[PDB]
This record gives structure tokens, C-alpha cells and sequence, in this order.
């Protein structure tokens, strides 16, 4: 490691729209970000400038009852929003759009959908490429297993862009706790390897530490994924991502969140200090990402990263 270079650059970006989660992908060198409002509203913002503008509302389209999942994949030219309710047949609706501001409906349904049991929420992701196929994948975790059977985690993939999810992908997590609780599963797949990033319930301290399992490829369709080690004492473990094929983390000094930090290959450290709960990285390209947190409702304060190590 004879050359690196680090910097960042603080910006605020200002909403109008009070989101109750937050949703950031950016598309064609453009940030956007799928906003929910509680009438219940799903609006569709991009960053221009210094706020969000908002592009259209999809919620309408469909008229559902209560907040309903969210499900968004953003490939090279197409943007896909899945919305599916909160029966036996998985209920949603499939938004197809080439640009970020008109999206086409479509209503789809999955007969004997395998997720039934699971525990799943809402998040972005790219493709997944195995050999010539590209997937995308709703997944999903058993929220708590009293006693042993075994697929914990289980997706369900489509090869298609999103219309028939008859494909499955096996997920081999042989660490999964028992008489525990599992809370946000969110697959985060940076280059073409599969990772998953969740939550875990400590009953002893009462407290939610997040797990990160890389997962290689055993089988075409079948995954084994091991947890990975992050944690630093006296700092609380945030979000992972991945620039100059290395890892970045980010850490929080306590459960208050007081101050966030973030790590380059476990080695070289940047402190942001403004709350910073709820910041998440997004990956703009292999050696730039973002840091999105709120520190104040109607606020986003963005930290753009460059690292690189030559």
C-alpha cells in the first residue's frame, strides 16, 4: 500500500416529505430515494441541487391498505419497484420504468410463494449474476426457531426482471442462533458475490447487533455464507460496504449514536460528528460511496467518500 487517497466531502440535502424509512440508490450518475409518508404515500425523489424533488407517487397507482413492502432493483437502464401488501399467494405490483420519472404498472401475483413463514423488509439491489443469468432476489429470514429442523434464510429469484419467481436460491448459514430474533435482512450485492446484512437480538443485553455474512458460491444455485467479524470493542457496529476491494465500516461510539466513525480496511479512520442513526453507505462507483444519516427531521446530511490504495 505505497499510495492512498482519502477524502471526503460534507453536503445537506433538505425533504419536504416527512419519511418514515428511507431508501437510496443512485441511477445514471443521479441519487434518488423511495420515500414512504403516513393518506399513505410512496413517492419517488431525486436529488437535484440542494433538496429532493419528487417525481411521482406510485402508492396510488395500486391503492393498497396500510404500508406495504418495498422491493426496488436498479440495473443499467431499468428501474423495477415491487409492491407487495403485508394469504397463501404473494400479492404485488411490479413498476417498470427505463427513465426515473415515468414508471410503467403492472400487477403481479406469486402462487405458493416459499417466504410465507419468513420475516422480510424492504431494501435496494442490483442484479445478481451466476454465469449468463441475472436474478433478483426477495429474501427472506425466519424472524426466531424455538428448537432445530434447514433453511433459515431462503430467496426467491427471478431471471426474468422481475415477472415469474419460480427460481430459488438455497442460502447455508449454519450459524443461525436459535431462541433469538432476526430483524432486517437485506442482501447487499457488491460486484457478483451475494452478502447479507441483518439484525441480531442479544437477551442478555437487550440489545439489536447487526451481522454481516459474506456467502460463497458451493452450488449454481445453492450459497454457504459465514459471518463476519467487524466487531471493535467500546464502538457498536453500523453499516458495511466495499471500495477498492476492501471493506468499509461504519461504527457509532455508543447505542446513542452520538458520533459515527468509519474505517478503510480496518486501518485507516474518518469520525463524523455533527445524531447520526440510520446513516446507510451508497456505493456511487468502485472507489466513490456515499454516508446518508438525518440528523434532524426535513435534513440528510451527505458524505461523499473517495478512497483508493494503490
Amino acid at each position: 500500500s505505497r499510495h492512498v487517497f482519502i477524502r471526503t466531502e460534507l453536503s445537506f440535502i433538505k425533504n419536504n416529505v416527512p419519511c418514515i424509512r428511507d431508501m437510496f440508490f443512485i441511477y445514471k450518475r443521479e441519487l434518488y430515494n423511495i420515500c414512504l409518508d403516513d393518506e399513505t404515500h410512496i413517492y419517488v425523489q431525486k436529488k437535484v441541487k440542494d433538496s429532493w424533488i419528487t417525481l411521482n407517487d406510485l402508492f396510488k397507482e395500486t391503492d393498497l391498505t396500510g404500508r406495504p413492502h418495498i422491493f426496488a432493483y436498479v440495473d443499467v437502464e431499468e428501474i423495477i419497484i415491487l409492491l407487495c401488501e403485508d394469504k397463501k399467494d404473494m400479492t404485488c405490483h411490479r413498476f417498470y420504468s427505463n427513465d426515473g420519472k415515468e414508471y410503467n404498472n403492472a400487477e403481479i401475483t406469486i402462487s405458493d410463494y416459499i417466504l410465507k413463514d419468513k420475516l422480510l423488509s424492504s431494501y435496494v439491489s442490483l442484479p445478481l449474476k451466476i454465469e449468463n443469468r441475472e436474478y433478483f432476489l426477495i429474501c427472506g429470514v425466519s424472524p426466531y426457531k424455538f428448537k432445530d429442523d434447514k433453511d433459515d434464510i431462503l430467496c426467491m429469484a427471478s431471471h426474468d426482471k422481475g415477472e415469474t419467481w419460480g427460481t430459488k436460491i438455497v442460502i447455508k448459514y449454519d450459524n443461525y442462533k436459535l431462541g433469538v430474533q432476526y430483524f432486517f435482512l437485506r442482501p447487499y450485492i457488491s460486484k457478483n458475490d451475494l452478502s447479507f446484512h441483518f439484525y441480531v437480538g442479544d437477551n442478555i443485553n437487550n440489545v439489536k447487533n447487526v451481522n454481516f455474512i459474506e456467502c460463497t458460491h458451493e452450488k449454481d444455485l445453492e450459497f454457504v455464507c459465514s459471518n463476519r467479524d467487524f466487531l471493535k470493542d467500546n464502538k457498536v457496529l453500523q453499516d458495511v460496504s466495499t471500495l477498492n476491494d476492501e471493506y468499509i465500516v461504519s461504527y457509532g461510539n455508543d447505542n446513542n449514536f452520538a458520533e459515527c466513525y468509519i474505517f478503510f480496511n480496518n486501518e485507516n479512520s474518518i469520525l463524523i460528528k455533527p445524531g447520526c442513526y440510520g446513516g446507510t453507505f451508497v456505493k456511487i462507483d468502485e472507489n466513490r460511496a456515499l454516508f446518508i444519516y438525518s440528523s434532524s427531521q426535513g435534513i440528510y446530511n451527505i458524505h461523499t467518500i473517495y478512497y483508493a490504495n494503490y
